[PDB]
């Protein structure tokens, strides 16, 4: 199959494998992608998703140039770019190898962290093949980088490397591509060893009153939050520091 | 006392003063620090503030594990986590040694220049150890970290070090510890050289503008910045270019 | 004439030259500043704009120190500071030497690309000599570097250097002096390599939701990016593809 | 089990009948009534036959007084005020068919509603400050832009009722009726949702609403997915060749 | 060519007089009437001997039905309503004098408009929904900005008109006249508009608006150009010496 | 110290009256009366004692007709309005009892208010564009919040008053009465307010306007610290225990 799915333990894996394309997604991928996401956000044994990708070559190149009766943004909804945004309550990794490019950019700046083979190579170059449509693919780039480097990779379309984008905090590691599934795979324990619905609620409130004035976000009560009160975790915390030992979450 | 606070000239200190709990800060910390900014705010003597902190394993772990009746943020309001938010308008640099974490993290970041020891670590490990309640402590670091660093602190709960701090643009300065307090104080004499009441209007518009659009942002009237021109340090301002001579503030 | 404007070819080069003035921009050049963003605009021939200024001492120290029957902003419109905003919808480079300060900085930074000169020295020198009117020098600085390197620029009044300023991605090059308006006209050739209107496309999409939440500016329809549905440029992209050979772009 | 029937939900052709039915507590909405709410909008949404919701409440003295005086986050009215947990929103048009009290949590439950047909008897009010109850955000934001500034204050502030006519009068309710005629004129209403083609209704539903607080260049500058998607429906097709051939158009809800 | 008087444009004194004149068809807006409407948009923006425009359209049946049934994309009504292109702002004061049916686009178009008088003949509505015609951001971010919410709502979602005192009722109409007095009042509204100082009014035209969907803290913080720029001119000037020696203002709209 | 008595100010129990008292110049604000409107505004919020606002003014022909036509920016009315200075909120609940000419800066001034008593000879305009002047923000934002957006419009851009009896036909008043009546029917509004619980009624008007031109979702997932801290007080007690025992609260102000 052209996404392949698994869970294993607490961790969604969830890996682009058309390498024969470079990971460019099919519909049948956007499909295959959005059945992922819903089980992600509706399976509680799930507290973290790895994103990643098939081959040496390429992450992801974009979407693959009909035609659907329904809209479908790219990256299974979680793009939000050609449909509804679909949003992954669980922390993301994405484990970038080789380019990382277009719509594939985009879909690796969903992730929350990314980790990087020192192969990446990451750019958008719609402009510079002469597409745009819809939003652009414009708006995460405008965040998640430097603002003139942001423009940069925007409006000439070349790439830059994995140390470039390691320097500026686009890239939270970077590994030699034997060592990518490891290290994205530490990355997911730490997001595992922390209370998982404390970290989901924690990317919720950071992410949904991101673009806002700090004291909006400030003043902002999150459904998230308000809920992990009353969970046995929550408890289990107290617990466990009144008691001088490690906590060991359940997830509920 | 628990909070050290003092006047020397033009600049205001305000120090954390219970390492004996690695200055986390109690209720009663939480009162001095509330009449501690409503002095600075009142006081036209005083032109900046340096925060500081007692000891050096830490500058601050946040709020110390009842029960009050009036709803009190964590700082004496600063944070506006928890209770009402209290702005600071005079310009602060905070000296930070040591553990810098949790509320004391947020409480650093509350500060416009920041001067690290080289033994400081910054972190957030609420999500870590299992807790989350109001706003989150959260918005501060989305707003001064790359966004993939920032999410790396929220939900891993893990520390970054002085120089990884540095690197992004978190801390202005990297001093060793026995010249944190000379330098924080350097600081705060490059800020009182400028003309003061214009760099508490300058604060005042980037600050309150920050989260808009850039052109609702070049379309504010402040109201800092039209009492300046009031001023008699907008005359000597003026006074001083025409007389080839150094401007002599008084901060009126 | 204090502002040198010229097309050559696909590039308008708009060039300060006031150096005895070390290019600090008169009324008059205000004046010549807008007829050149105007003509930009309007040109269809014009598909990028290098903005660069004669001498070596400095780029641009602002607005030369009465008095006009209509309100002018910094930068013949450009800065927005002091009047209406006038904004270039073709993609800019700015190419910088020596000071770059006050309103000379906040010009500078309504540029995309800024290739500095290993000279270059930028700073918001207002508070210092105790300046501050309109909405202040200080909007773009907040979203164009760290938030505590913005404040430190803004508060302090002090300069950071080109090598500073690369290192955060305020800039996206630095060269020798000699070198710079070569390396500013390769900026000028990569952006104009790339489809033109799809870059000046991209651009009005990236600032014109920059400042809103995520989720407003994925579902914004930008006018622009539909426009560029009907083009022979889009047409273009499409053919160069199919048989498999670099485009032509014509600019329509 | 003892509370399975205090809403009464049933659909009728492409109607659905959302109606709260424990008159003894003047319709107060229990936590069962809460989750069978949260049912009932989950198939709204989710089944094409429903266009249009009548949202109403069975006896002669009042629509709802609110909650009654858990360990999820429920916000009342089965998510749909979004008051005290995650607003659910309900993407078919509504019509609520208020009579007697419409108050307190009550009142911003038929503010939910697009279209509010009140009998002659309805109060609408906020009783809250005056009974000196506050939570949560405050149930003061949909008066705040459903009524006029002053008059929502009013509201809000005193804690005292309006009746049908002066909320007629301020366009707070679109028509008012005897209370025998409610369910019929609620039902004329509904009728008139679904004459319109459903999901071009439900797209002007989403992008008004949608927009509502935003500046209107941002509004005027918006994509709404439900009206990229109408474009690719059979009603849409229908809509044309109905004008093209001088009929009515016959809607499927595809 | 044949076009090329479909748009009536005439300039009296401080006047200019935009007339849709295509009756034939209830005045829909053809292509080629956008062009000449936008060329009228550009005349009244840049031409500072217009203070007012009064927007009129020839014909008993209808003010305007919305599009007729190009490779530039071209908003609805030469720009006006920014709705299928970009959004053109008329910075003069807009006096729309309605008759007969005011449908679709038409209705949105009037909605442009400052001060709206209407014949009594005047019906208002959004017929889309109920056409089963839906694209771009919708035609129903005025409605609910104009009229009150629910009153928007039954608009937007059932596509039935209501007619000229319902709305002078809500205050989405500033006058109700017989057919045969709706020129002379059009003017009456501007002679008025005329009588203020001109540039103020289109400085507090673009302050009202431009603020209008933000928070009132942000709108009071705002620096407004028109505004700013009004300080510096000879009708400032007059204003004073006209209130200093207790006369009649002469306004030059300079 | 000649003006001194310019603004009366007087507790009486638990309502402050704040009264303009210059009515030889038909209430116009002086700098001085701004001084003394901003000590009074300090007071109102720093009392606890205060628990609602009666802002009045003395004299038949006139409630204010703004500004009297200093180095540190003063906004009118003490702060209240944010134009041409820090915004001062006062977050006591207020009424405003209007007689005679309410135009211009005394028009912003109550529409500060929250309920709006007038006097059948009450006339609301704002002829700062009809006179020549504009400055600052524009006196045009509360206005299009307060009005239907063509009204709102028809004053700010025609400068020409409306009747107490319009305005209350939109509901920007909340009732008219004849002018013997004024001083009683204002204060039966004060007592209303405090027959609620005044932390709450505090806390309700906090949120509606803080969030007031947000987005709907914004405005339902806002924390409000007045909210929040009404929980602690012996005011929320007493509410419980009152309805508990079937009895009339009897509120304390904490």
């Amino acid at each position: 199959a052209d996404i392949d799915f698994r869970i294993e333990g607490h961790v969604a894996h969830v890996r682009l494998n058309r390498p024969q394309g470079l990971n460019a997604i099919t519909q049948e991928m956007d499909d295959l992608l959005l059945d992922a996401w819903t089980e992600v956000n509706a399976n509680s044994d799930i507290w973290a998703v790895v994103l990643s990708a098939e081959g040496e070559k390429a992450f992801c190149i974009g979407a693959d140039v009909a035609e659907r009766k329904t809209r479908m943004a790219l990256g299974g909804g979680l793009t939000g770019i050609g449909g509804p945004l679909v949003t992954c309550k669980k922390p993301m990794v994405a484990a970038v190898q080789g380019f990382c490019v277009g719509g594939g950019f985009e879909l690796a700046m969903c992730a929350d962290i990314i980790v990087a083979a020192d192969t990446a190579q990451f750019g958008l170059p719609e402009t510079k093949v002469g597409i745009i449509g819809e939003c652009g693919v414009v708006h995460r780039a405008m965040r998640q980088l430097p603002y003139h480097i942001a423009l940069q990779l925007i409006l000439t379309g070349e790439r830059i490397k994995a140390d470039e984008a390691r320097h500026y905090g686009l890239v939270n590691e970077v590994v030699p591509f034997a060592e990518l599934e490891e290290a994205a795979l530490r990355w997911a324990s730490k997001l595992n060893a922390a209370s998982p619905l404390a970290v989901q609620a924690a990317k919720a409130a950071a992410l949904g009153r991101l673009g806002h004035p700090l004291e909006v976000a400030l003043m902002t009560r999150f459904e998230p939050i308000e809920e992990y009160a009353a969970t046995e975790d929550k408890k289990e915390g107290e617990r466990a520091a009144g008691e001088r030992r490690k906590p060991v979450w359940t997830g509920k």
